[PDB]
């Protein structure tokens, strides 16, 4: 599927980021008066990718007017509250296939995206003291060994990433394996480049530590603002 697209993932309830999604999507909160994923599919348009579908959920009506405002494809996930990310995956797994997968609760400093990608890459920054992230494991080549979760340091999974066909093909058996195995409901869909890693082609594209802001609570959020003065 050489049309590169990309995938928004903004169905949850962003829990954590209270009070700030208590009326609010997270994708949806402003930073410096703009909603957060605006951002986002502004630096994609700007590049040419301009199918760009978002999986939406929680206070999903607020998301509508992106549609006639960028053109964009929405998809309602249902399962929003009930099953864990891995779901907002599955619903639009047959559009992986040179796809970017992009988490819609952080702030991207600098424009990440290319239309000319031909690997699967994970965008990386590099985190201290970090808490429940998952980290890559790789050598001078680049290629991703391993995903582990053991670390309080490293090259996490940054909430960007490339797919390419190859690699989107493999992931999407496992997808479907994992959908009617009675095992998914609490995965996320990185597990499934996880736990399936040894059958994957994946690189590793190092990114510089202010490049991806973390919206991980208000308090990420108040600090951010005060950055961006």
């Amino acid at each position: 599927e050489i049309r590169v697209k990309a995938i928004i993932l903004a169905a949850g309830l962003g829990t954590r980021l209270r009070p700030l999604t208590e009326n609010t999507p997270k994708a949806l909160v402003q930073v410096n008066q703009k909603p957060l994923i605006e951002y986002q599919i502004e630096f994609l348009k700007e590049k040419g990718i301009n199918d760009i579908i978002i999986i939406v959920g929680y206070l999903k009506e607020q998301f509508d007017y992106l549609k006639e405002k960028y053109g964009v494809r929405l998809v309602f996930n249902d399962k929003y509250a009930d099953y864990n990310n891995f779901y907002s995956l599955y619903l639009v797994k047959e559009e992986l296939a040179n796809s970017y997968v992009i988490d819609a609760d952080n702030y991207l400093f600098k424009n990440m995206f290319r239309n000319d990608l031909t690997r699967s890459t994970y965008f990386s920054v590099y985190r201290e003291d970090c808490t429940n992230e998952w980290f890559l494991v790789y050598g001078d080549d680049y290629k991703v060994q391993d995903i582990i979760v053991d670390s309080k340091a490293g090259r996490i999974l940054s909430g960007v990433s490339f797919w390419d066909a190859p690699t989107a093909e493999k992931i999407v058996s496992f997808i479907d394996k994992a959908y009617v195995s009675g095992e998914f409901v609490d995965l996320y869909w990185d597990n499934m480049v996880k736990d399936n890693i040894k059958e994957l082609d994946v690189y590793v594209e190092e990114l510089e530590g202010n490049s991806i802001y973390e919206i991980d609570s208000v308090q990420d959020y108040r600090k951010l603002e005060e950055i961006l003065k």
